[PDB]
């Protein structure tokens, strides 16, 4: 893998290795807020994260991810428009180099300074490497952040992001709560689609809130202090690494509320 979002390998590139990315149902894609409808028929999610286990947090050279025991049930989603119970992995974001951009979906073409994706696999199928083989494997809960007044519930992750700055390294990031990103109402988008990156695979339900969440510039300035690169090697920093809107193709995207 040699992918990334520099200037010779970013997203418009991904396809000649990873030839989904013009697949049919790819993500991110722009919510069109008059085209989505209220579907009466979608139910309330189901967050518990009550028992959540963080473990460890790494820095994998396209983000950082905050790692989860997903050996058992303890932090999962359902209900929505989901069949079945999804175990949360991890935990990561996609941020810009500025507050203008950042967010993988937009909203009416709005781009949120970054995004939050909480990332669950479906338990029948066993594991997280067969569940991405599946249409409805994942569940991945999509946050945007706003830039404004601070993420109480954020500090701990930006605090240790100075021990994890480079590709390849991790920090021990046991009893992180991480009820305290989500924002206050559970309102949300949902359609069909696919991993933002590689691999691509079209095997994400997306749920998308409506709410974002704020966070202050100076939390989000040291999102955009991580590194792309290794230790040692020439410093580029960990921004823009968002993929842009794919086409919806023929999709609905429906709305919990009205
Ligand atoms: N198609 S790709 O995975 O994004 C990829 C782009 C790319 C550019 C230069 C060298 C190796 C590469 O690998
Ligand atoms: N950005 S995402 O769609 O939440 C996503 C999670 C994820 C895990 C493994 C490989 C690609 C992935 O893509
Ligand atoms: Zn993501």
């Amino acid at each position: 893998h040699h992918w990334g979002y520099g200037k010779h390998n970013g997203p418009e590139h991904w396809h000649k290795d990873f030839p989904i990315a013009k697949g049919e149902r790819q993500s991110p894609v722009d919510i069109d807020t008059h085209t989505a409808k209220y579907d009466p028929s979608l139910k309330p999610l189901s967050v518990s994260y009550d028992q959540a286990t963080s473990l460890r947090i790494l820095n994998n050279g396209h983000a950082f991810n905050v790692e989860f025991d997903d050996s058992q049930d303890k932090a999962v989603l359902k209900g929505g428009p989901l069949d079945g119970t999804y175990r949360l992995i991890q935990f990561h974001f996609h941020w810009g180099s500025l507050d203008g951009q950042g967010s993988e979906h937009t909203v009416d073409k709005k781009k949120y300074a970054a995004e939050l994706h909480l990332v669950h696999w479906n338990t029948k199928y066993g594991d997280f490497g067969k569940a991405v083989q599946q249409p409805d494997g994942l569940a991945v809960l999509g946050i945007f952040l706003k830039v404004g007044s601070a993420k109480p519930g954020l500090q701990k992750v930006v605090d240790v992001l100075d021990s994890i700055k480079t590709k390849g390294k991790s920090a021990d990031f046991t009893n992180f709560d991480p009820r305290g990103l989500l924002p206050e109402s559970l309102d949300y988008w949902t359609y069909p689609g696919s991993l933002t990156t590689p691999p691509l695979l079209e095997c994400v339900t997306w749920i998308v809130l409506k709410e974002p969440i704020s966070v202050s510039s100076e939390q989000v300035l040291k999102f955009r202090k991580l590194n792309f690169n290794g230790e040692g090697e020439p410093e580029e920093l960990m921004v823009d690494n968002w993929r842009p809107a794919q086409p919806l193709k023929n999709r609905q995207i429906k709305a919990s509320f009205k």
